């Protein structure tokens, strides 16, 4: 519900536009400022070495007095990766789901930041109140559980930020969408919608996750020897899928040494995963079992999951190496930037004499909605104004075209770069100002 009659609305992207951010979107209602997400970016191609890129928050610092909070949609590193670095320079309350807050806390622990932080755990029923506006939330479907959309209630209508999202008819736990809550927000009136454009260029729909799990099952069932599956640590659904399959094929699961990935292990201890007892075994205990009774999972982030298999195929891995008659499956989705290292690794896999489980080319796997899924969000929301984010310029354009198709006025669709300022007086929406933005390498 709306608290007061508002005057000024400003929307500023400091990350996540013209790039696969590294998400950070600043929303201002009158004298109050809100930051939606704070992601990092891994440097793209170029030269391999440096670890991370974060947004320039100089505009936020100059107006730190007005920052009422930081709102985090999900626990991925493109959403919460730069939070610690923001919290060093500014002190603001952090809002997120139960899992997201846990993952942020771990990030602060890992950087040995002992500074006290005000954490507020939110859910789809939470309604956070401020001087000028009320903020509500709704569940979204993503590769990680407890992802939320943010709804800022103003007199002009709702400012909605989707975060990264999808629409899958097979995911229905803490991955479930809030169709009712979304529909309500739409009917009460959405002033401006800020949505994910990552897969805006791909027509149609994502392949439903259950179809993917089924095809993995049928493929894994044929494996007579050892099986090694490569995954992103970010993709909890794919991880949950192989755990299900291993249980059904009476195999047991082992992660690469020497311990477990932090995000996975936090979510596991909070009960987000469905894991039978003694399904997981330590990597040192793998030799005790016959080759056909183990599934080894290689997880990573930057693109190592592929690199790890290269190190295994080429007898150079510090923990475990590939032996002839081993089976390999890539449970990932390949960026054009990683087409080359997959091709090289596959070759080395074949030279080691490993069986390559082929990826179904009819399958399109993504954490982000395709054209029709994005139009789905647009049809439910029915925004007056649209601001496509989370994509390169070509991706943003594609998302804009989708919006126009759903009935959003072309005049009211805005394509922006980092530092651009979208302002609303009460009559006209204008892009007339530009603030400090950029990339900070770390
Ligand atoms: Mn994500």
């Amino acid at each position: 519900l709306i608290k007061k009659k508002n005057k000024d609305i400003r929307i500023i992207p400091l990350g996540g536009v013209g790039e696969i951010a590294k998400n950070m979107y600043i929303v201002e209602v009158d004298d109050e400022m809100f930051m939606l997400d704070a992601g990092l970016m891994f440097p793209e191609d170029e030269m391999l070495g440096v670890d991370i890129v974060i947004p320039d928050i100089q505009y936020v610092i100059e107006n730190k007095e007005r920052l009422k909070g930081i709102f985090l949609t999900h626990g991925h590193e493109h959403a919460i990766g730069a939070v610690s670095y923001v919290l060093e320079q500014i002190d603001a309350p952090v809002y997120g789901s139960k899992l997201t807050i846990a993952l942020v806390k771990e990030a602060m622990k890992a950087r040995n930041i002992k500074k006290k932080v005000r954490y507020y755990t939110v859910n789809h029923d939470s309604i956070m109140r401020f001087k000028n506006v009320n903020v509500s939330f709704f569940n979204t479907t993503h590769s990680i559980p407890d992802s939320l959309g943010v709804c800022i209630h103003t007199s002009y209508g709702s400012i909605v930020y989707t975060g990264e999202f999808k629409f899958d008819q097979s995911l229905h736990g803490h991955y479930a969408p809030d169709l009712k809550r979304m529909a309500e927000i739409g009917d009460e009136g959405v002033f401006a919608l800020i949505s994910d454009s990552t897969e805006a260029e791909k027509p149609g729909y994502n392949t439903p996750e259950n179809i993917i799990e089924h095809h993995m099952y049928d493929a894994f069932a044929k494996v007579k020897g050892r099986l090694i599956v490569s995954c992103y640590a970010s993709n909890f659904v794919r991880i949950q899928q192989v755990l299900n399959i291993a249980s059904q094929l009476n195999r047991k699961v082992s992660f690469l040494g020497r311990s477990l990935e932090s995000s996975f292990n936090i979510a596991r201890k909070m009960g987000y995963f469905d894991i039978p007892k003694d399904l997981l075994i330590p990597i040192n205990e793998v030799e005790n079992y016959p080759k056909n009774e183990v599934i080894i999972i290689a997880t990573g982030m930057q693109g190592e999951p592929v690199e790890a298999l290269s190190q295994m195929a080429r007898k150079k891995h510090k923990i475990m190496n590939i032996e002839e008659g081993d089976s390999i499956f890539l449970a990932i989705t390949a960026s054009a930037n990683m087409e080359v290292i997959i091709a090289d690794t596959l070759n080395e896999l074949v030279r080691a004499g490993a069986h390559i489980i082929p990826n179904n080319k009819k399958i399109h796997a993504s954490s982000h909605g395709c054209m029709e899924e994005l139009k789905m969000m647009l049809n439910i929301m029915k925004p007056e104004y649209f601001v496509p984010v989370q994509g390169e310029f070509k991706m943003q354009i594609a998302h804009a075209k989708l919006a126009a198709e759903t009935g959003v006025a072309p005049e009211k669709i805005f394509l922006v770069e980092k530092g651009d300022v979208i302002s609303y007086n009460g009559k006209d929406m204008i892009l007339n100002e530009k603030v400090q933005s950029g990339n900070i390498l770390i």
